[PDB]
């Protein structure tokens, strides 16, 4: 109790259960990437998108951890449940259920940021801010952008698409 | 009065008194530095932990005086109180006063927030965010977590637990 | 099924399981660092240790996920369950239960070289061996160390102890 | 028979069928990258990855014949017989043929790891291990990935695809 002041057992709470909802994206994540791996999936360049997002998430949990400390709260893990889907299906898919992910973790973030707003906690407001609400959304746009494109490579050849898609966005160094 | 414009005369105010906070809180830095200089003390490393505070307070101060200058306000100060100390106990007691001096400053912070955002004043908010109410955060983490080492340091054999947090904690380059 | 040769459906099941028990190490140990990290605790030496624990746990079950896909084995992930504290006690406290959940971790694997030697699976054998086997006793040896010290540091003077501990022993660059 | 020790004339029959089954295999390596080459054929990237397998055979069978002289064994050569085609078909047709020769270089090295464990010869056993078992498996699932590739590329535009799998996963520097 020695640091704490203006920080909420209610806005604690929230902050404690917005790093589970990270921690269970990163999950997510990992298992999109050993998905893409599988020798009767084996797409590469979609497999290490997701190991990266995995690793941005675990970052984002950590983020929110150390800033519930900075504040003098205190950390309270839960369970993690495992990721929705055991086979992701299409690259198509896979995208979508990515989407729909950073999605209810964009509408956390906003759902913590009006909390904060109303508890009258300036700093929680600057934090989500800086850390986590800008890099949501340029994640979308980024996202969107990806479903865009192979949205339009479908139709007639869809293997085809598929593979080039891979091929000539996603892959790498 | 050729630029100043969505800045009022509550929040100009309110800046200058939060000046002298600042500057009063280097001059209680400063005092404590000299403290633990004294050679019936000799703790050099409290003494430039809080000279280097006493810098950092300055340049808060300064910081708002360029804003002030900047949004079109006119700086105005004032008499600058004594710290509440001539003699500051030992580094324990030290680390104690310096979390009550930072809280209040915080605080002080915190109310001018408010008063920018009932004010209609996003400029005040993001200036007072990206440069004042998170260095405050984790410089008062810092000082618990000092404060807590001191702590358990203690009892029994008091000369040598000050002597080793000094040594192990604080000292230097 | 196309690469698939000579891999058990008990062997992919167990390697399954051993990727989830990886996993809620990694889980156990970001709270055991998060739980040093508190302005009440403060133990910094503790905390990193226990954060470079939980990458090493994670970067298992992950390699344990790149041998099972090489394999043409399926990952299938489970609910993690939390850690099975929320406050860790003292750095001897932690130290013990890092040392049982290390123990645990191993006795998995010489259950699952077990399994895949009664299997007639080379493969899994040398993989497991060079991997993780002699990981595991390493750390459980350090870990071992770790302990013998902090007990010779107790009695009568617990909080002397348990600050030079990790000022000396754990604490870093 | 000066150095000879625990080395059975069973294991020593079976590292000589090995070497021969491991030269096989280039042989069959050097027709397949030949037959790409073919101005009617014309797959650059098909080609070179087969040369290289080629390389690597011819390494592994060396790196037996070097352990035999090492444990005091006798290199008996044989015939080598031709590949089982002197035309290779399609892309498609010729990763198939590569997979079933490498699972088959894999299952003799199994039969001959069992065998030198029921003959209790542990040099041999880590021998296999940390030179052959390990690069079978990862060789494997390289394939696997790559004939799934092909095989989704397919379908109404056959040429289309080869071409596009060579010019895009296949071919180099
Ligand atoms: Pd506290
Ligand atoms: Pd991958
Ligand atoms: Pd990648
Ligand atoms: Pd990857
Ligand atoms: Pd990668
Ligand atoms: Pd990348
Ligand atoms: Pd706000
Ligand atoms: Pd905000
Ligand atoms: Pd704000
Ligand atoms: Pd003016
Ligand atoms: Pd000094
Ligand atoms: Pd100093
Ligand atoms: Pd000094
Ligand atoms: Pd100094
Ligand atoms: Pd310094
Ligand atoms: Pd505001
Ligand atoms: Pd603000
Ligand atoms: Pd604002
Ligand atoms: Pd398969
Ligand atoms: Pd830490
Ligand atoms: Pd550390
Ligand atoms: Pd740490
Ligand atoms: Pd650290
Ligand atoms: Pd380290
Ligand atoms: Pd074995
Ligand atoms: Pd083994
Ligand atoms: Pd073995
Ligand atoms: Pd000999
Ligand atoms: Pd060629
Ligand atoms: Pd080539
Ligand atoms: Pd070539
Ligand atoms: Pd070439
Ligand atoms: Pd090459
Ligand atoms: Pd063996
Ligand atoms: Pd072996
Ligand atoms: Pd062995």
């Amino acid at each position: 109790s020695q640091i704490r002041q203006n920080y909420s057992t209610e806005v604690e709470a929230a902050v404690n259960r917005l790093v589970n909802l990270y921690l269970r994206a990163s999950y997510t994540y990992l298992s999109l990437g050993f998905y893409f791996d599988r020798d009767d999936v084996a797409l590469e360049g979609v497999c290490h998108f997701f190991r990266e997002l995995a690793e941005e998430k675990r970052e984002g949990a950590e983020r929110l951890l150390k800033m519930q400390n900075q504040r003098g709260g205190r950390a309270l893990f839960q369970d993690l449940q495992k990721p929705s889907q055991d086979e992701w299906g299409t690259t198509l898919d896979a995208m979508k259920a990515a989407i729909v992910l950073e999605k209810s973790l964009n509408q956390a973030l906003l759902d913590l940021h009006a909390l904060g707003s109303a508890q009258a906690d300036p700093h929680l407001c600057d934090f989500l801010e800086s850390h986590f609400l800008d890099e949501e959304v340029k994640l979308i746009k980024k996202m969107g952008d990806h479903l865009t494109n192979i949205q339009r490579l479908v139709g007639s050849q869809a293997g085809l698409g598929e593979y080039l898609f891979e091929r000539l966005t996603l892959k790498h160094d």
